[PDB]
RNA sequence: ACAUUUAACUAAAACCCCUACGCAUUUAUAUAGAGGAGACAAGUCGUAACAUGGUAAGUGUACUGGAAAGUGCACUUGGACGAACC
């Protein structure tokens, strides 16, 4: 998270690859020499590219710093590209009541619907002996509620010496969805 | 609706009406189904309250929500503010 704003007269790094306001490459210069050009022409320096190992800073007028972000405000509006995926977690118990399982199963539908990743964990019920046969039958029982909407990303594993099972769900991908749709029609319509 | 008749040298005889009660009305029981409260017990999800209970609590009202509840507006103390200046 950054913004196209002036860095000020406090530079952390001694050597900077300074750039002119008109786009000319002034070349690497000492940190002190950078501030002299900020006063001689009353200009503010903005870090254009952080990624490069050599520091890159461009000195431009305040009006030029307004037009720049005014364009980053349109490019993102025109073509927004926010793809981070949130991860949600649930920790159930083998002996979880159905009423609580329908409440937690409806919460997974809201997350899936928001393209989130739902990590579900199941643990042995309080002083209850149970294997992994019916302890893994809760995932299939939750996934069934979301037939086409959801699919496994990971699969059940013995996270803690078998006393727990962990799975991760995701919203079905567009292509996968279309494939599911196609299959659904054949079973009923063709018959 | 219904009618003064016979009789009368002692005096008597004769008498006999038709309409109501209902698909009205009162109350209660029984029955499909739905839903409360309580006892027993203390499974499931949380942790709402009691300590400034971890966002002080509560009243009334409104909206909202798996659930205790949450929030807004006004009100209360059945909260507090540490009690000389500095
Ligand atoms: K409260
Ligand atoms: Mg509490
Ligand atoms: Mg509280
Ligand atoms: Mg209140
Ligand atoms: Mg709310």
């Amino acid at each position: 998270k950054t913004a196209f704003s002036n860095v000020g007269r406090k530079i952390s790094q001694r050597v900077i690859h300074l750039f002119d306001e008109k786009g000319n490459d002034l070349g690497n210069m000492h940190r002190a020499n950078v501030i002299r050009l900020m006063d001689e022409r009353d200009l503010r320096l903005v870090q254009r590219n952080t990624s490069t190992e050599p520091a890159e800073y461009q000195l431009m007028t305040g009006l030029q710093i307004l037009q720049e972000r005014q364009r980053l405000r349109e490019m993102e509006k025109a073509n927004p590209k926010t793809g981070p995926t949130l991860r949600k977690e649930l920790i159930l118990s083998s002996n979880i009541g159905q009423h609580d399982l329908d409440t937690k199963t409806k919460q997974i539908q809201q997350w899936i619907k928001k393209k989130h990743l739902v990590q579900i964990t199941i643990k042995k019920g309080k002083n209850v002996d149970v294997s992994e046969n019916e302890m893994e039958e809760i995932f299939h029982q939750i996934l069934q509620t979301m037939p086409g909407i959801a699919t496994f990303s990971s699969r059940p594993q013995a996270v803690q010496g078998g006393k727990a099972l962990m799975c991760v769900l995701r919203a079905l991908s567009k292509n996968e969805e279309k494939a599911y749709k196609e299959t659904q029609e054949t079973q009923e319509r063709d018959t």
